[PDB]
């Protein structure tokens, strides 16, 4: 009911974030350059699927390992039963990977940050479907082309999260409230950066939730992590 707390919130979901940047943006950027070469490429190549799989399970667990903390520091997240804290990031954390992987992204090249260097989806010749691994990088592709900031991720992976749809919930009212919130402080940083042309931009409510979901089956009838 004030600007001040509704800014308040703003730059609190901000501040999560940039401690819960797994990665330096200055990094990524000043390392854009460091490319693995042909030869670097072509180790991948050879390990079989069991392999890289639990290596992207490792990572992908690491990385999932800074939205679980991200999660944590909104406004009222633990004013929740644990049942409505665990079935939000079940279904919710995994999306949010899929974000932050726009910042490994450059679209210049169409290269993505692993293990220290970027690499192209040559890169995952090995697992065996490459039209769910290109739709990943045209999807990110799809945020380049926006320009996210770094407080416009912040602030639409911290709605990916808050979604009282979720089934299994118990304290649904009590999470729509905190969506409410959420949402007006979501437009009102758009409205006062001119950045609102974008809600149309977005990909989908229903492109995120069939893309790791096409996604999280293969990496489950392999590690299962
Ligand atoms: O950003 S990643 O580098 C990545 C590379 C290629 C395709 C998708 C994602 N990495 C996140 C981290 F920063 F931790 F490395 C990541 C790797 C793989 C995944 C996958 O879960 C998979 F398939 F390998 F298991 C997938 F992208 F396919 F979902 C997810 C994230």
């Amino acid at each position: 009911a004030s600007l001040t707390e509704i800014e308040h919130l703003v730059q609190s979901v901000c501040k999560s974030y940039r401690e819960t940047c797994q990665l330096r943006l200055e990094d990524l950027l000043r390392q854009r350059s460091n490319i693995f070469s042909r030869e670097e490429v072509t180790g991948y190549q050879r390990k079989s699927m069991w392999e890289m799989w639990e290596r992207c399970a490792h990572h992908l667990t690491e990385a999932i390992q800074y939205v679980v903390e991200f999660a944590k520091r909104l406004s009222g997240f633990m004013e929740l039963c644990q049942n409505d804290q665990i079935v939000l990031l079940k279904a919710g954390a995994m999306e949010v990977v899929l974000v932050r992987m726009c910042r490994a992204y450059n679209a210049d090249n169409r290269t993505v940050f692993f293990e220290g260097k970027y690499g192209g989806m040559e890169l995952f010749r090995a697992l065996g479907c490459s039209e769910l691994i290109s739709s990943i990088f045209d999807f990110s592709h799809s945020l380049s082309a926006l320009h996210f900031s770094e407080d416009e991720i912040a602030l639409y992976t911290a709605l990916v999260l808050i979604n009282a749809h979720r089934p299994g919930l118990q304290e649904k009212r009590k999470v729509e409230q905190l969506q409410y919130n959420l949402e007006l402080a979501f437009h009102h940083h758009l409205c006062k950066t001119h950045r609102q042309s974008i809600l149309a931009k977005l990909p989908p409510k229903g492109k995120l939730r069939s893309l790791c979901s096409q996604h999280v089956e293969r990496l489950q009838i392999f590690q299962h992590l």
